[PDB]
DNA sequence: GACCGGAAGGAAGGAAGTG
DNA sequence: CACTTCCTTCCTTCCGGTC
């Protein structure tokens, strides 16, 4: 299925999305600038009227175990990819 | 179990790690009748990852396969204690030598 | 409905889709399982129950829900049942796979 | 309110065993 | 085959907590 991780790449390439969701520079970091919207979509896309921001940012706290994305500290609605987390993932050295 | 005799499922590969005393970092047992405890679950899906060939495992993926054992009642949740599993002797029994 | 007890009772004179309408043939079983719209959709409102059950029948037991799923999860792609989208214990039979099963037109 | 992480259980679909 | 078995993967859906 569409995976989160995906939808949000889906929004942040869209620069017409920027309303909800948008790059902030660094390296691979990206925002929600209008968190309720980013849900609302996620949740029509898999038939989920009751999805919020908070059962959206559990799955995302998820890939922080994953070592797909971190959250950006203090920054709201702040979360960065993990290059080097997503690189171990694909060049594993046990 | 040493009773075990497909690939070794989770309930008896963590009965593996339970035995030897060697392994106490990361999980060992915490009162009688198999109340056991994992002292750092990371590890713990480390090493079934690197049972299964698989290096993802992370303990969310690891505790789904545990939370199907509710229906087979080979173990149990402790409510009280974090990352804390109950066996259930009967449950593993019923498993291995099923009687309609 | 009535309509669909067409294939189940033709079959009946031990597969699970057969099984399902087997209990869904009358009621009292609604306490377990009964339809939504007779289009097809139906939810399991004892899911572990449906489950104790199709093990009994089957003679086999151990036979969860987990494991009864699974095997309707093969009937998606044989077309002989579909899954309702965001409705817990819900699934939806096809009439044109049944159809296929029990007389063969290529 | 944003943020953290258990914990439960659905739902999908691989992979190997059944008989 | 028509399942059964055992997951792995990916989340919703609650929580009781920190800040």
């Amino acid at each position: 299925q569409i995976q989160l991780w995906q939808f949000l790449l889906e929004l942040l390439s869209d620069s017409a999305n920027a309303s909800c969701i948008t790059w902030e520079g660094t390296n691979g970091e990206f925002k929600m600038t209008d968190p309720d919207e980013v849900a609302r979509r996620w949740g029509e896309r898999k038939s989920k009227p009751n999805m919020n921001y908070d059962k959206l940012s559990r799955a995302l706290r998820y890939y922080y175990d994953k070592n797909i994305m971190t959250k950006v500290h203090g920054k709201r609605y702040a979360y960065k990819f993990d290059a080097h987390g997503i690189a171990q993932a694909l060049q594993p050295h046990p």
